[PDB]
């Protein structure tokens, strides 16, 4: 009967088992015990076994060393690091080729032509120019290309072969957007090889536009420089800056990006497309020498060149496109008067340049950037250490976890606490709710009554009318605040040396929500209304005992009203003579006056202590009138003040003078003597009053304990799974941990890898 | 000008002259001058003394036979009965003719005949009367009919005046029956005059049916029957039974029910209708003879008499039937077989033996009920001045209205109490609501620190939360309970022995409505919250008198929660041995417990006194264990519970020492040099408290005083406007004496006033 939640909530646990354990046993603890195996064992392996599968293709030797050309293994290396930090931060630390220009101007061409294949899709004009794909170059006995994330070789001499490496780039581009901006960030990773392609990685980027038309959204514009400049920040990034030949280079929308990452054009190269297509430079040296020298732009570059990236046809092979790409330059007017130089024109001349450029800074890139981020693990570790013990135990996700166990925890303790303390609360809370209305509507009208009988039901007629009204609802009120307020105590108390600040965070977060999920039973009200009365309705003190705890509970009552009204007795009157001439406590004129007014009632109540609280008005008019003719200054308004308090006063002091004779009052209700006036029957009203604090006090702990209390653990639970849900109240709440900062040191680990094995292969190569 | 006297007073003239024209006051003149228009020019009519002096002529001399007529002074007389009582008993008290008859019998046509005009129901076949409709009838030569309650006249010489009485009569009888019933006992009165007629009040009844037909609702065959019952049981009264002579008497109803009325036939007429129907279709001898003979039921009579009533046809003249009477009498076997009297049957001498036995009846019965009736006014009187003697014939719309000029008084005595009374209420009562929290919340987590900064920072904490989210919502809840509790108090709470206590239903009726339709204002919380927020955020202590008070404030809150720890001690500790010794009275096993707990805690606070707070598991699990070697049975909530209080008794007693200390310098709380110098901030903390309790209950009580009381004025006077509405809330506790009386006194002296005039022209007309 003290709690009963628990044990249902065991019962139907074990209903549970007893139906379903046949599988609940199999799918919750014999998997889940080998689970932390599992997830090395399946996919992990599985991604090597395949590998191995296409490895085996190739057959070879053991021990031969060069496994693997530097370059495609310098991809895996930029891979990395893209997946530790995306962000260009981490992008500046390795060399990287941008592959960048105006809208459809040809640049995917160009990336296509130095890869010797047509391997991006070209299925539109518009959408497709506009994406990002990244794809690394090196050299190879065939033309073969292969994804990061597939088993799959690809043919580059069939169309076949090509149409599918097309469509896989397709699928991932067509989606890697924001809806209606068509451009969005994101990795595409191909390792493109063959004869006679350089060692290099060049990321093909989102054409550039000055415009925006109905078709594509406003933003459209920005995002894309967004994209454009993040890839172009990388101080270790040949940029290829790539410009339509068919429109004057006054006009180039890319330069002006350029110039945000290289003002000058330092690390920069000049391209131009479709020189087969814009006769009227190629054919002009007075465009042509100003645009391939580098002035008519004002990016000073490391290079500059010219190729033929197709006729109009974005689907054009790009075998085709170098053939005439090398038949063109020949044919045309630029090599004859020498407006183009040889070594400036054709896909070979860029290539070359910039793998020397581009290879060289890598060989001594990472050689420098392993031990960079190695010893951004050595300063990872000096930062964790001095931040903390070393440690690692804990984790953001565990932060939840450990508050939510230390709630639940006290949440049940909660509901474990010594009852009796539950009791003490409300019984001292229901005391001081109820205090004044036992007062100064019960008491105080009911006992200035010559009559034991007038006294009674005055304390009846008031009691019948608060049980019903009011006293209920105030119990229902306190027992709510009372379960809340201890909650929240145990969500908050500071334990001393056992107390964890980080927790603090989720402990609010539930504490403010579970109260929300709560509500008291509104019947008790009614129920408290029987309850109450019953406690009431024994009027019966039968031995000295109940005696004895009646008069000390109506001297309890009585003597803390009566200390107030002395206080304010005092505020009004002023200081005793003691006080002014030994402290100089000298009075005020209002206390002067308050206290000849005091002195003219006082003398009243004095010669008659039976005198009721209410006066006539012409008793008040005698009063001034008297008070004015010894010479203070009275109106109605100030006797009624006095009168209050000092009525008040006299009545409670009266009230336990009565207390003193009760104390040894028997002999007369023996004999029914008559000139008897000692009557004592408040002893009674306090007495039933006692009783009934505790009764009240008790139901509701009773409520609190056995149906309220495991509510509250139910909404608990609740709120503490739908904040474990919650990824946004995870990162907002329990942040405080330094498990993030370690988290880098142990995530750098791949880049370690990759960055050291291949310098290793540098060596070997060499 | 400033803090003068007669500046005041030109204020307040113009700003109540605004007021004077005032929206309200505008559209009142303007709806006022329509009003003047709207049921107005009647009174210029009005004031014609000619109608008047009509009326006077029919009171005193009308130069006509028919002026003063005695007959028609005792119309009056019981109509005045009928409104003394609509219980039947003391309209019993006064003769009048009562005409019973079976359904369709023709009944109206009977009553029509002695009326001589067509002024009752008139139909074929179905019935006729369903409400009673009592007629008085009297000499005159003017043929004209007049109801009780209008002021038309019907011609009764003309068709369309007689069918407008008729079918106003037919709607007054229906609007006499409940919705779904056809019968009820309301009585029509209609007095009518014209040449011939007798002197003859006579009440026509509902028909009686054998059974009900499937047509007509059930009730009325229980209805009917009571009804005719209440009229017909009137030992003072003649009974006119009339009977359907051309159907086969056994399946007549009416003679059983006057047979029942009438016993012995003392004042009963027996009347056959429908006897020109008769002729071809008359009752056999077999069972009407026995009825007229008196022995087939028990009804004797006066006479056995028959009238013609039609031949079913409703529109048939008052002459035509008497000449259908005379031919049927003349030729057929109502006499010639001898069960009639020949002077018994045709209108004529019914009527005369109808009139003679009536008033002579009334001769005899009527003088000796007169000289009763005035008994009966000396006998309200004996009751009604023992019931009422300070006030006579009060009324309870008198009472309502009395009511509300008192409740309105009272809000506005309500209005009239002191600005200081208000705050100090709501200043207890919201210093009630937060010390506990101010403690257990701040001081104690606060005042444990060893950097007064985070004693600050758990001061700001704590009283920012509960200012932005807590102390707005308490200080309304306080405010509007305050009105609520002084709303009541003004109006119930007697003023001494001058109470009157007449209206305290209707202000208790009043309190909740106009409680429940008013409301405190929404605004309130959101300026509570920025000026308690003020309050607090000012920590500037202005002078020495200032910190004194906080001092003194600190010490209330910190020597309250000192007695009650010390007190929660003595209950788990249980006795002292001195107690032993004094009173016997001993620790129990438990308090022996928490007392051996208790002295080892405090030798621990002794070793260390800046203990914290809270005891970590070990410290527990050592004073556990140590009690334990001592014997003493030790678990860890007991230790944290008496840890509690003892600590809390330490800490608390040392705040007071330093509650002591800081008195002398507000600087050495300036200097902050060392925890050994004065750390004040505990002063300044109960000062800024001291400021935000009192800054709201200004505040709640400047809103009370100026914005809530006035909306509960406009609020009461809606309310006692819907008292207004309803009469039933006005007798909602049945006490209603004083109305009833009131109007019964009244009645009975119209009742005498009438019968005293009739009684004199019984001496001197006849």
């Amino acid at each position: 009967a003290t709690d009963r939640g628990s044990e249902s909530d065991k019962h139907f646990r074990k209903v549970s088992d007893k139906e379903k354990i046949d599988q609940l046993q199999e799918e919750l603890l014999h998997t889940q015990l080998k689970y932390q195996r599992i997830l090395e064992r399946l996919e992990k392996e599985n991604k090597e076994l395949r590998k191995l599968v296409l490895q085996k293709d190739d057959k070879g030797i053991h021990h031969r060393k060069l496994k693997k050309s530097l370059i495609d293994m310098y991809s895996e290396v930029l891979d990395v690091l893209s997946d530790y930090d995306a962000s260009y931060n981490t992008q500046d630390h390795l060399p990287r080729v941008v592959v960048v220009g105006d809208q459809s101007a040809g640049k995917t061409s160009v990336l296509e032509m130095i890869a010797q294949a047509r391997i991006f899709p070209r299925g539109s004009g518009e959408m497709m120019t506009r994406s990002p794909v990244k794809v690394t170059l090196s050299e190879g006995p065939h033309h073969v290309a292969l994804f990061k994330d597939s088993s799959r070789e690809f043919d580059l001499t069939k169309e076949e072969d090509l149409a599918a490496l097309r469509h896989e780039i397709e699928l991932r581009m067509r989606k890697n957007v924001k809806e209606g901006c068509t451009v969005s960030p994101e990795t595409i990773s191909l390792n493109v090889k063959g004869p006679g392609l350089q060692r290099m990685v060049l990321v093909d980027l989102p054409g550039v536009i000055n415009t925006v038309t109905s078709g594509m959204a406003p933003d459209t514009k920005e995002t894309i420089f967004s994209i454009s400049k993040a890839y172009m920040q990388n101080p270790n990034a040949i940029i290829l800056c790539i410009q339509d030949g068919s429109v004057d280079a006054e006009r180039s929308i890319v330069t002006d990006l350029v110039s945000q990452m290289d003002p000058h054009g330092r690390r920069t190269i000049f391209v131009l497309t479709k020189v087969d297509l814009a006769e009227k430079n190629v054919a002009s040296p007075s465009r042509i020498q100003q645009i391939i020298e580098g002035k008519l732009f004002p990016m000073k570059a490391l290079g500059y060149f010219a190729v033929v990236t197709g006729k109009g046809n974005s689907s054009e092979s790009i075998e085709a496109i170098r053939e005439y790409e090398e038949e063109f330059f020949q044919n045309s007017k630029l090599l004859k008067t020498s407006m183009l130089k040889a070594h400036q024109v054709t896909t070979r001349n860029l290539s070359l340049a910039v793998s020397d450029c581009f290879w060289k800074m890598v060989r001594e890139s990472v050689e420098q950037q392993a031990d960079s981020f190695k010893a951004t693990r050595f300063n990872l570790e000096t930062e964790w250490k001095n931040n903390y013990p070393r440690l690692r135990e804990l984790d953001r996700n565990e932060l939840f976890e450990k508050a939510k166990n230390e709630i639940l925890d006290e949440v049940i303790s909660l509901s474990q606490v010594t009852p009796k303390h539950w009791e003490e609360i409300l019984q001292q809370s229901l005391w001081e709710r109820v205090s004044t209305h036992v007062i100064e509507n019960i008491y105080l009208p009911a006992a200035q009554t010559m009559n034991s009988g007038t006294f009674n039901t005055t304390v009846d007629i008031k009691l019948k009318q608060w049980t019903d009204k009011q006293l209920p609802n105030k119990a229902v009120e306190v027992a709510w605040e009372t379960l809340q307020e201890e909650f929240s105590r145990f969500m908050t108390e500071p334990k001393g040396k056992e107390h964890d600040d980080i927790f603090d965070k989720l402990k609010e977060a539930v504490k403010e929500e579970s109260i929300k999920r709560h509500k008291w039973n509104d019947f008790a009200e009614d129920s408290l209304r029987v309850i109450q009365h019953n406690a009431l309705e024994d009027r019966s003190i039968s031995d000295k005992q109940q005696w004895d705890a009646a008069i000390y509970f109506m001297e309890e009552a009585l003597q803390a009203r009566l200390k107030d009204t002395e206080n304010a007795i005092e505020n009004m009157v002023g200081p005793d003579w003691k006080k002014r001439w030994l402290y100089w406590k000298n009075r005020t004129q209002e206390q002067c006056v308050h206290n000849e007014t005091k002195n003219e009632l006082e003398k009243m109540l004095k010669c008659n202590e039976e005198h009721p609280a209410y006066l006539a008005s012409d008793e008040i008019t005698t009063v001034r009138k008297n008070l004015e003719s010894r010479g203070v200054e009275v109106d109605p308004s100030l006797i009624k003040d006095t009168w209050h308090q000092v009525y008040r006063r006299h009545f409670l002091k009266t009230a336990l003078n009565h207390c003193n004779l009760c104390r040894r009052g028997f002999y007369y209700y023996q004999r029914h003597f008559v000139d008897s006036e000692l009557e004592c029957n408040d002893v009674v009203l306090f007495w039933r009053i006692q009783r009934m604090l505790a009764i009240t006090a008790n139901t509701l702990r009773q409520q609190l304990t056995n149906t309220e209390v495991r509510r509250l653990e139910k909404n608990v639970k609740e709120v503490l799974e739908d904040f474990a849900e919650d990824g946004e109240k995870k990162i907002k709440l329990l942040t405080g941990k330094r498990v993030q900062l370690a988290e880098d040191l142990k995530k750098v680990r791949e880049i370690q890898e990759k960055l050291d094995a291949f310098i290793e292969a540098l060596h070997q190569e060499k």
